[PDB]
């Protein structure tokens, strides 16, 4: 009933061109079984829909990785927030939605958008740019750890621990065991930078240790949630503003009509996450036997989302393949979907619109000048390098 496929969606063959073999996984069926892992998959919008909105039958505490944390011992404390199910889940939620909430967004607005203006008008008096490194990466990396409240030194180790925790949900290939080889200084890094005197009055992580007498959560609780801020914050930003970078390079008309109405900066982001989804996947685990799609999978199996699949499916979107900045996005997974749905969707979209905006307000060209190279990880899509040249407005 359901159909076996030898697919592997964490090799490099299909990191490099996707598309092709998710359209497969979707017309095989609402259910596959990729025999090459031993896991369940759902590649089509309704199925990734209806997983990530059952909670109870589709658990995260056992492992959004490959691993079953009730077989494998998790190759770090599961996080408090990603790795947890209700009830457990509820508190930390909240105190982490406090955290990253509409005033702190008012807050922190202003000198985003500032350091945004400032790069891009950097970046075009270089002209020739890598939009990866010089843009995608310095721009959060700019912000986001000021944010956090991060001391100065040390913070060369927040890429590398970030692509750690995204090629550690996927399955012990090369990518997550020499990630995890060479983890020891980035995680002592990390873990350090969690403790309360180690964090910025006013940051996000003097905060969440801020809200350790409420009730919600215990001071013991709040380097795992800073943990959180810091594996899950960095790396998808990079990413998703990459990704609207590339798009707006690869579709010139949409870098017009973007620079017609700057207003458009924020749709012009979440498509970009709909389109090129940084987050590509992650699984769940059956707490019982369920029937999904007319399939049944049994109790303590794991069942692989395709995220970005979702977002490009035709049964759910026309057109799936055109980015389209006046799309109505709404009910992409980009960002997930029910009670895990990112808590930091708020900061990311922050720092798209913004970085957008001061393209749309600058920058009259985006063409790319260079050899354009992908960065391969188990579970984020992502360029390594694109070389452009902006030319001003
Ligand atoms: C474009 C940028 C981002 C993308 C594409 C993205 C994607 C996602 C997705 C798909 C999930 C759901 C995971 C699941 O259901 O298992 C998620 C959860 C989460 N994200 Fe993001 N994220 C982004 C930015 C951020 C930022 C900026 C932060 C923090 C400042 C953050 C922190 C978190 C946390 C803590 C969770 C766990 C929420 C929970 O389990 O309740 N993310 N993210
Ligand atoms: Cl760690």
């Amino acid at each position: 009933t359901i159909p076996h496929l030898a697919i592997d969606p964490f090799s490099l063959d299909f990191f490099d061109d996707p598309y092709p073999d998710q359209q497969t996984l979707r017309d095989a069926g609402p259910v596959v079984y990729l025999d090459k892992w031993n896991v369940y998959g759902v590649a089509r919008y309704a199925e990734v829909h209806a997983v990530l909105n059952d909670p109870t039958t589709f658990c995260s505490s056992r492992g959004v990785g490959l691993s079953d944390f009730k077989k494998e011992k998790p190759w770090r404390p599961p996080s408090l927030i990603l790795e947890a199910d209700p009830p457990a889940h509820t508190r930390p939620r909240a105190v982490l939605s406090k955290v990253l909430s509409p005033a702190t967004m008012k807050t922190i607005r202003d000198g985003f958008a500032a350091a945004a203006d400032a790069k891009v008008d950097e970046l075009l008096q270089r002209g020739c740019i890598d939009a990866i490194a010089d843009l995608a990466e310095a721009y959060p990396l700019s912000v986001f750890p000021d944010a956090m409240g991060l001391k100065q030194e040390g913070r060369e180790h927040l890429l590398p621990y970030a692509g750690l925790v995204f090629n550690a949900f996927g399955p012990p290939n090369e990518l997550r065991q020499t990630a995890i080889e060479r983890s020891a200084p980035h995680q002592a890094y990390v873990n350090e930078q969690c403790q309360r005197p180690n964090l910025a009055p006013g940051g996000f992580g003097a905060c969440i240790h801020a809200f350790t007498d409420t009730g919600e959560i215990t001071p013991d609780e709040a380097p795992l949630l800073v943990r959180s801020l810091l594996s899950a914050g960095l790396d998808t930003t990079v990413n998703g503003i990459g990704a609207a970078v590339y798009c707006l390079a690869r579709f010139p008309g949409e870098l017009q009509r973007l620079r017609s109405d700057p207003t458009l900066a924020r749709n012009a982001f979440e498509e970009a996450v709909r389109f090129e989804s940084p987050v590509q996947t992650f699984f769940r685990t059956t707490t019982r036997e369920v029937e999904l799609g007319g399939a049944v999978i049994g109790e303590g199996e794991k069942v692989l989302m395709f995220l970005g699949s979702a977002n490009r499916d035709p049964r759910r979107w026309s057109d799936p393949d055109l980015y389209d900045i006046t799309r109505k996005t709404s009910g992409h997974v980009g960002f997930g979907s029910g009670v895990h749905m990112c808590v930091g969707q708020l900061v990311a979209r922050l720092e798209g619109e913004v970085m957008l905006s001061a393209l749309a307000r600058k920058v009259a060209a985006i063409d790319i000048d260079g050899p354009v190279k992908r960065r391969f990880n188990n579970t984020l899509r992502g360029l390594e390098s694109l070389p452009v040249k902006l030319t001003p407005a």
